[PDB]
């Protein structure tokens, strides 16, 4: 049948969260301004046969914050590969929903954007680090390319689905 996951994107600002979100929506990457853009977004794909239908937050980098952790089913961790303090931030989301959600088993997948840019500064092996420690996939990612973008997505409506 049909099931909804909602799913949040978080991570800090400029790593790329509404760009790979419009990847995956509109099938496009833009650097001026977008007219697509909404307040949130939804996409409709057959996963193990049932019919999900992702209802996607997009956030900026309190009580709304409370709200829509609490809400959210899966999170989407994103920091750039070439933005350490981005990467320094995701152990700070991911410290954040687990206490909002009061939950120690929260679906969360770790994105790193930006993976069609030479200036890289955090190592897959660092970030694939993070992730174990959290128990968590770990996907590269590139707006720019589609490179792992729809990887990302339906990975964490499969986490939801493995928790649920
Ligand atoms: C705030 N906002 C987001 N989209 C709209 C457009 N819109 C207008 C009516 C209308 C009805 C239905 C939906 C689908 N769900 C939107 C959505 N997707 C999420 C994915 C993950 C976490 C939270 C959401 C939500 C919001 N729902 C909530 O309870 C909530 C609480 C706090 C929020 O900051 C946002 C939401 C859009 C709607 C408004
Ligand atoms: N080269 C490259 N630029 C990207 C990528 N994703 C986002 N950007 C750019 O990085 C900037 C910030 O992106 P944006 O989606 O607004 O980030 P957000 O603040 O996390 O929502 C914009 O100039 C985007 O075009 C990516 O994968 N590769
Ligand atoms: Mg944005």
């Amino acid at each position: 049948g049909m099931t909804e996951y909602k799913l949040v994107v978080v991570g800090a600002d400029g790593v790329g969260k509404s760009a790979l979100t419009i990847q995956l929506i509109q099938n496009h990457f833009v650097d001026e301004y977008d007219p697509t853009i909404e307040d949130s977004y939804r996409k409709q794909v057959v996963i193990d046969g049932e019919t999900c239908l992702l209802d996607i937050l997009d956030t900026a980098g309190s009580a709304m914050r409370d709200q829509y952790m609490r809400t959210g089913e899966g999170f989407l961790c994103v920091f750039a590969i070439n933005n350490t303090k981005s990467f320094e931030d995701i152990h700070h989301y991911r410290e954040q929903i687990k206490r909002v959600k009061d939950s120690e088993d929260v679906p969360m997948v770790l994105v790193g954007n930006k993976s069609d840019l030479p200036s890289r500064t955090v190592d897959t092996k660092q970030a694939q680090d993070l992730a174990r420690s959290y128990g968590i996939p770990f996907i590269e990612t590139s707006a720019k390319t589609r490179q792992g973008v729809d990887d990302a997505f339906y990975t964490l409506v499969r986490e939801i689905r493995k928790h649920k």
